[PDB]
RNA sequence: CGUCGUCAGCUCGUGCCGUGAGGUGUUGGGUUAAGUCCCGCAACGAGCGCAACCCCCGCCGUUAGUUGCCAGCGGUUCGG
């Protein structure tokens, strides 16, 4: 079953303008495009899931990030479809670093998300 | 109290960069009387300033009538 997907359409990607570190990911060059190599790719899902796995039982949240147009909203989708956190717009600079400071929002977020509904509106 | 000048400015908390002094925020794009507002962005917010909150001339109105007026009829020694 998964091979297959794979090797349907999504495979092989950014041409020439790569990072030689990422050579051990990578089958050839076809026409210009670097073929990744896919075989290899597996063996990495594998241990990537395992771990995601092996989280995924033990009550613990991710976080999700995708501020590219080219996959925004599909990042968007899948994490309420999970109800794990994420990041579709610009991801502020310190959030997990800075965290406690950024949070100040979120909390300033309900602060009108309440003043919203109520009739100091009048 | 006077001055730069009511000029649009000066800083702070945390994060991040930097051996460090210090940066970033507050560089960039449009706009404005303005650090005014917006959109951008390793920044996310905040404070003192700006503005607004205050008084005046303005339009109109309600209450109140010993200023006022043949304004309406009025008597009037002829000046409300
Ligand atoms: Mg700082
Ligand atoms: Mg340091
Ligand atoms: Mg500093
Ligand atoms: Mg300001």
């Amino acid at each position: 079953v998964k091979e297959l997907l794979e090797a349907g359409v999504h495979f092989g990607h950014e041409r020439k303008r790569w990072n030689p570190k990422f050579a051990r990911y990578i089958y050839a060059e076809r026409n210009g495009i670097h073929i990744i190599d896919l075989q290899k790719t597996m063996e990495e899902l594998e241990r990537t899931f395992r771990f995601i796995e092996d989280l995924a039982m033990r009550g613990g949240t991710i976080l999700f990030v995708g501020t590219k147009k080219q996959a925004q909203d599909i990042v968007r989708m899948e994490a309420e479809r999970a109800g794990m956190p994420y990041v579709n717009q610009r991801w502020l600079g310190g959030m997990l670093t800075n965290f406690k400071t950024i949070s100040q929002r979120v909390h300033r977020l309900e602060e009108l998300e309440a003043l919203f509904a109520s009739p100091e509106i009048e």
